[PDB]
Order: structure tokens, then sequence, then C-alpha cells
């Protein structure tokens, strides 16, 4: 994976840690 | 995919995540 | 600004950044 | 599909999210 | 101004954008 | 189709959507 | 304007952008 | 068909939208 | 202006565009 | 069909659409 | 001016931009 | 059929629309 | 003047739009 | 600034800060 | 400041100790 | 695995363990 | 200072005695 | 194990001593 698409996956992520994907 | 279309797609799944799509 | 306009010229500005408006 | 007929059509489902087709 | 009037002209700038007016 | 068509086809379908066919 | 002279009119003005006026 | 047939058919067709044909 | 003549006006006028009046 | 019996038939027609022929 | 004298100088007149009156 | 007599055809045939044949 | 005399001068006026009066 | 939009303006920036503002 | 634009802070200014922001 | 994502990874855990995974 | 940004300051404090801040 | 993994884990390792781990 793009280093670009790797950080913004990472900060999606992160966010979804707090407030979940369900 | 080209990039301008994965970026437009990231950040329409994005606000997909907050609004739904169904 | 009403949302959809909003959403709308996230897009065409996104867009512009990558291909110019002059 | 040519860039303008795929930005058109991007436009148009992106405002069939909010008021549906259906 | 009326929706689709504004939704028209949207797209009539979207296209002369890559067109032109001049 | 040639380009003119496809643009009065693709503005005659938007108003389509708002007022419909049938 | 009456909605059937602004739909007409929009159209011939979207030809004239192909086609001139002069 | 000739182009100003197509014109001239278009703009009578885009009236039968709104006024019918039967 | 009454109707049938705004109609066969705008259609003698588009044929102008086309043909010239001069 | 010559172009001056096209044209006149034409403009007949549109007026029968809203005057009839029967 | 009655109906049918502006339904005939309509046509009268459409003819006279193909052929002429001097 | 003579330019002069499909001329004065069409004349007489738009009247009849109007008035009747019977 | 009297419809059969109007009618009868229309279609002398457009022979004479033909083959002239002088 | 309303959340969606504190988002979106997180990710724009954050690819700004690889591909510049200028 | 709120919590997530902490956290998401922290981690753009640590990538940005590796890769500069200038 | 590159430094970064170790380091990422480091920070990311280290707030899991005060404020869960689950 | 809140504790969980005591301890990720100490982690970077660490790490940049290591690697610098210049 | 490399050195700044072995020095972070101590640090760890330390505040678990502490706070727990379960």
């Amino acid at each position: 994976m793009e280093f670009v698409a790797k950080l913004f996956k990472f900060f999606a992520d992160l966010l979804g840690k707090f407030l979940g994907n369900n």
C-alpha cells in the first residue's frame, strides 16, 4: 500500500476506535 | 484506479460513515 | 450555504487543486 | 468512459445519495 | 434561484471549466 | 452518439429525474 | 419567464455555446 | 436525419413532454 | 403574444440561426 | 421531399397538434 | 387580424424568406 | 405537379381544414 | 371586404408574386 | 466548524503536506 | 482542544519530526 | 515493520492500555 | 498536564534524546 | 531487540508494575 493511503487509513482507523464502525 | 477517483472515493466513503448508504 | 452546495463545492475545489482554474 | 462523463456521473450520483432514484 | 436552475448551472459551469467560454 | 446530443440528453434526463416521464 | 420558454432558452443557449451566434 | 430536422424534433419532443401527444 | 404564434416564431427564429435573414 | 414542402408540413403538423385533424 | 388571414400570411411570409419579394 | 398549382393547393387545403369540404 | 373577394384577391396576389403585374 | 467539515479539512490538509498547495 | 483533535495532532506532529514541515 | 509504523503502533498501543480496545 | 499527555511526552522526549530535535 | 525498543519496553513494563495489565 502506498504511503498516503496508509497514512489516511491510520487516521480513519484511529477515529473508528472512538466512534465505531457498526 | 486513477488517483483523482481514489481521492473522490475516500471522501464519499468518509461521508458515508456518518450519513450511511441505506 | 446549503449542504448539497457545500458538498458539490468541496469536490469541485478538490479537482481544481489537481487541474487548476487558470 | 470519457472524463467529462465520469465527472458528470459522479455529481449526479452524489445528488442521488441525498434525493434518491426511486 | 430555483433548484433545477441551480443544478443546470452547476453542470454547464463544470463543462465550461473544461471547454471554456471564450 | 454525437457530443451535442449527449449533452442535450444529459440535461433532459436530469430534468426527468425531478419531473418524471410517466 | 414561463417554464417552457426558460427550458427552450436553456437548450438554444447551450447549442449557441458550441455553434455561436455571430 | 439532417441536423435542422433533429433540432426541430428535439424541441417538439421536449414540448410534448409537458403538453402530451394524446 | 398568443402561444401558437410564440411557438411558430421560436421555430422560424431557430431556422434563421442556421440560414440567416440577410 | 423538397425543403419548402418539409418546412410547410412541419408548421401545419405543429398547428394540428393544438387544433386537431378530426 | 383574423386567424385564417394570420395563418395565410405566415406561410406566404415563410415562402418569401426563400424566394424573396424583390 | 407544377409549383404554382402545388402552392394554390396548399392554401386551398389549409382553408379546408378550417371550413371543411362536406 | 367580403370573404369571397378577399379569398380571390389572395390567390390573384399570390400568382402576381410569380408572374408580376408590370 | 462542523465535524464533517473539520474531518474533510484534516485529510485535505494532510494530502497538501505531501503534494503542496503552490 | 477536543481529545480526537489532540490525538490527531500528536500523530501528525510525530510524523513531522521525521519528514519535516519545510 | 518500518520505523514510523512501529512508532505509531507503540503510541496507539500505549493509549489502548488506558482506554481499551473492547 | 493530563496523565496520557505526560506519558506520551515522556516517550517522545526519550526518543528525542537518541534522534534529536534539530 | 533494538536498543530504543528495549528502552521503551523497560519503561512500559515499569509502569505496568504499578498500574497492571489486567
